[PDB]
């Protein structure tokens, strides 16, 4: 329901300075065609370079996890939806460990990711975005909450 290029904006102001983000994409995820081109628009609108690495299987994703970041340097990791191999605890816990220890902020798409160590998620209320934010880790990773979502944020 929060687009991606809604999302992208808002993460521009929660990781101020922000130029290079890596996305994690699913090949066996619904919409690819939609969503995939609407990242590199997204990228030209804000400003941040997105990367995106595709992954079918549990170990396509440590391989393409350290293409973003040695070949690419990405500041951050954006994954959009979870139905299938991201949703998986093995693939959720890799991410998010290699991340954080490169140094990374995790924006991710739901509460569960939250619970294990990403730092932001996003929902659509009828008065517009909400965030959640995992308190602990994102006082840690600098996350900063733009003055129109001061009053619409809710910690884990």
């Amino acid at each position: 329901e929060v687009t991606p290029i809604q999302q992208l904006f808002l993460i521009k102001e929660l990781k101020p300075g922000i130029a290079r983000i890596g996305v994690i994409w699913d090949k066996n995820a619904a919409n690819r065609d939609e969503v995939l081109p609407q990242l590199q628009r997204a990228s030209a609108a804000t400003g941040i370079k997105v990367v995106v690495a595709e992954v079918a299987s549990l170990q396509e994703v440590a391989p393409q996890f350290r293409t973003l970041l040695r070949d690419h340097q990405v500041e951050a990791l954006w994954v959009l939806e979870e139905s299938g191999l991201l949703g998986q605890a093995a693939a959720r816990s890799f991410l998010i460990k290699n991340a954080t220890q490169a140094g990374m902020p995790v924006f991710a798409p739901s509460e569960t990711w939250l619970k294990e160590g990403a730092c932001v998620t996003w929902r659509k209320d009828a008065e517009g975005i909400r965030l959640v934010v995992n308190k602990a880790v994102a006082e840690a990773m600098g996350i900063t909450i733009p003055a129109k979502y001061q009053d619409r944020t809710a910690f884990l």
